[PDB]
């Protein structure tokens, strides 16, 4: 399959090189496949998810996204024209307010929440969770990362937007799960993306259509951007059998673009989201 005009995202993940404008991935898309989207919330009336999405979970006194940011990242996972993975199922949990921040109990709860909630779930391909969340290290929030990633769901979680060493930041410094930077359309280190040793992947971070609130859509920048194009990436290969949930991580870090990424520090992995698709 082929999207012509695609955000610039989701056609560096199925190039080489920067600079193309067509995605180019497999036409079963993450279907069979499902993302929980830990964050604000989902839009699921948005027609962008096609009833793929619901509200699962909410740690605030609605389920309905007062933000946007869940709702976009849950767009780069798996809508129709902003996803990377456009028919994958979409769960929300709401563990963010709708000003975008939430306490670190909270974010456990939710994390701790998709590692039983999955066993309600039909997901034959598997079960993949994006973190586009996160604050200063706390050894209790990175265990909660490392429990959902053990009870069998691939997690990918943001670097931080600090433009400093990700492991002084939570979920970010938990080893065991994906710990996703942010690139921009020429290949640099997104200015404000975190790295160290820590990172497992780059995704396209600055400037990312997606879906937002209200039934809209916009461009915003963050790690938290990048994240939803590696749970979708995820998603994806595992509904092509080419990964699993404890094994995605890696097997995108085997099979990602090596070495085209610039101001990347000494230490940080080079490496960047790619899906390797070949009709
Ligand atoms: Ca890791």
């Amino acid at each position: 399959a082929a999207q012509t005009n695609a955000p610039w995202g989701l056609a560096r993940i199925s190039s080489t090189s920067p600079g193309t404008s067509t995605y180019y991935y497999d036409e079963s898309a993450g279907q069979g496949s499902c993302v929980y989207v830990i964050d604000t919330g989902i839009e699921a009336s948005h027609p962008e998810f096609e009833g793929r999405a619901q509200m699962v979970k909410t740690y605030y006194y609605s389920s309905r996204d007062g933000n946007g940011h869940g709702t976009h990242c849950a767009g780069t996972v798996g809508s129709r024209t902003y996803g990377v993975a456009k028919k994958t199922q979409l769960f929300g949990v709401k563990v963010l307010d709708d000003n975008g921040s939430g306490q670190y109990s909270t974010i456990i709860a939710g994390m701790d929440f998709v590692a039983s909630d999955k066993n309600n779930r039909n997901c034959p391909k598997g079960v993949v969770a994006s973190l586009s969340l996160g604050g200063g290290y706390s050894s209790s929030v990175n265990s909660a990362a490392a429990r959902l990633q053990s009870s069998g769901v691939m997690v990918a979680v943001a670097a931080g937007n600090n433009n400093a060493d990700a492991r002084n930041y939570s979920p970010a410094s938990e080893p065991s799960v994906c710990t996703v930077g942010a690139s921009d359309r020429y290949d640099r280190r997104s200015s404000f993306s975190n790295y160290g040793s820590v990172l497992d992947i780059f995704g396209p971070g600055t400037d990312i259509l997606s879906t937002w609130i209200g039934g809209s859509t916009r461009s915003i920048s963050g790690t938290s951007m990048a994240t939803p194009h590696v749970a979708g990436l995820a998603a994806y290969l595992m509904t092509l059998g080419k990964t699993t949930a404890a094994s995605a991580c890696r097997y995108i870090a085997d099979t990602a673009n090596k070495g085209d990424l610039s101001n990347i520090p000494f230490g940080t992995v080079n490496l960047l989201a790619y899906n390797n698709y070949q009709a």
